[PDB]
């Protein structure tokens, strides 16, 4: 399938909320998710932050306990769109040894809100990000860069549910500063990003 | 089995996906036999059903068909002897013919860690439930009033969803995983977490999601004696 093709060729998909089919569920269930960001502390960043226990032939994950940012708040948690947004992006990495699908997963997801780098790596195998919301913000491209630090690509995330897969290992990346449009009004960014680390030896915590 | 009767005791269930079983040809056909008895129960969102419990001595591996208990004589009784207090009609004689259905209640056994050497040799009271959820174009975090339970899926049609949660004694969320494929497989130990399945919903949404699943608790019975059978 594409998004899988894609990642092994080039080190990253992206996948628009217009290719995807938005149900007056799901449609609610991105709404609730969503206003979760107003609601984020700070250290202009305001954000939320837990890891999960996972394993996709079983597609358990466990919320594990919270080790510092803010744990993600319990609305968030309650919301069934983070679990299931958590499994159905999983499928899109290309893994290279189905033996991995039975072996645990950390998963770090991040709640983080901009409000007005460098090629780097998050130190995962796969990530995700998806696009919460985007108000009164120019700027904010995502970069794909190569491991020689030279920028292959460059593309803005701009409607809801806007998502963008990579391999962490294979590419850098970044994201371009926001400002606002209305110089009397601030620019705020949402954004929701996991990242996916293969973890043979994870052990579940009570 | 080893490793799930651990799992039980340290987080109060544990997974086996149909990937992790060798599924021969002999067996895929009881299996699918067994799966298309859920194509024929009764039609009373959508919710049908076939019940019975089962006398069950682990040592010896005896199993018997306990009597199905009237609910006319259960309701005007106000005593359910221990079983459901619904009207559900019995499990179809082959449903009791396929050698799976016994197979299966045995089996599951071995993957619960038994407090107590002496239970494996008193009776137990094993409910067993055939459930179809249709949604068309929830209950909440519990238990099921057993030792043990054990949950197979028989099949799933068209649906998204169905995302079984285990929570802790606290009402509090800390598991959730996914029957997807036929017989995937959960144990669990009743009296050590509470747990729900969340709603399924069609993906195709012109058409009904249907959710198959087998469903079985082992009930420690020490003054069980038999019955005619
Ligand atoms: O905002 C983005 O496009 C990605 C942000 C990111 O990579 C990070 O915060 O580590
Ligand atoms: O269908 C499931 O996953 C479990 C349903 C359940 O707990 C019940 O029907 O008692
Ligand atoms: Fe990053
Ligand atoms: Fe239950
Ligand atoms: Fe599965």
């Amino acid at each position: 399938t594409e998004a899988r093709e894609e990642l092994r060729a080039n080190g990253y998909s992206l996948l628009p909320a217009d290719r995807l089919v938005i149900d007056a569920e799901l449609r609610q269930h991105v709404k609730e998710l969503a206003a979760e960001w107003e609601n984020l502390e700070t250290d202009f960043r305001e954000r939320a932050y837990d890891r999960f226990f996972f394993v996709p032939r079983t597609g358990e994950v466990r919320l594990r306990p919270h080790r510092p940012v803010a744990p993600l708040s319990r609305t968030t948690l309650a919301n069934p769109l983070l679990t299931r947004l958590l499994r159905a992006d999983f499928e899109n990495f290309p893994v290279p040894e189905e033996s991995w699908l039975d072996d645990p997963w950390d998963v770090q997801c991040h709640q983080f809100r901009i409000i007005s780098e460098g090629p780097h790596r998050d130190e995962v195998d796969f990530g995700v990000i998806h696009l919460m919301g985007r108000f009164n913000a120019a700027g904010g491209e995502s970069q794909v860069y190569s491991l020689e630090r030279e920028l292959v690509a460059e593309f803005c995330l701009t409607e809801q549910m806007d998502t963008m897969f990579w391999s962490d290992g294979q590419i850098l990346h970044a994201v371009r500063p926001i400002h606002p449009v209305d110089p009397t009004k601030a620019a705020v960014r949402d954004v929701l990003i996991m990242g996916y680390k293969h973890e043979p030896e994870l052990r579940r915590e009570e």
